[PDB]
């Protein structure tokens, strides 16, 4: 579009959105850290589903690895199950 | 839009929704602490989605540390067990 005032902020709006989404090439280094701030946002969003998600996996993780340490000590206190009947006997 | 009294005071809406929006460049400071407020506000956003989210996944972290701290005493007391039953043998 041409240029009058308004139309040059709308302009400029535009400019913004087409770097911001990788589509244009940024040349002038205003666009090139207006770029660098889209790519700061996209690396720093998340959503709750995936992080609830992940919790509930640790928490299974977590779970599977209680159940790991009950195997170890049950043979652990077998053990020592036998050595107290072996002194005993 | 030209200037009488009410349509003075819509142009002025629409000046701080503009500068608040980041897409006008602020010319006097007035329009910079609009802005300025506008980042606070910015700042200071949270979804419940996410902080439940947060609390879940955190709440298995946590849970993942508990199971960490049952292998290790698990181990302890393994170790406790073969000292005694050498002290007895």
């Amino acid at each position: 579009l041409l240029d009058g005032k308004g139309v040059e902020m709308m302009r400029d709006y535009a400019n913004k959105q087409l770097i911001q989404m990788g589509v244009k090439k940024p040349e002038t280094p205003e666009e090139q850290q207006w770029l660098v701030e889209a790519q700061q946002a996209k690396q720093g969003q998340q959503d709750p589903a995936m992080v609830q998600a992940q919790g509930v996996l640790l928490q299974g993780q977590a779970e599977l690895a209680k159940a790991q340490n009950q195997t170890l000590s049950l043979q652990i206190d077998a053990a020592k199950v036998e050595a107290q009947n072996q002194l005993n006997a």
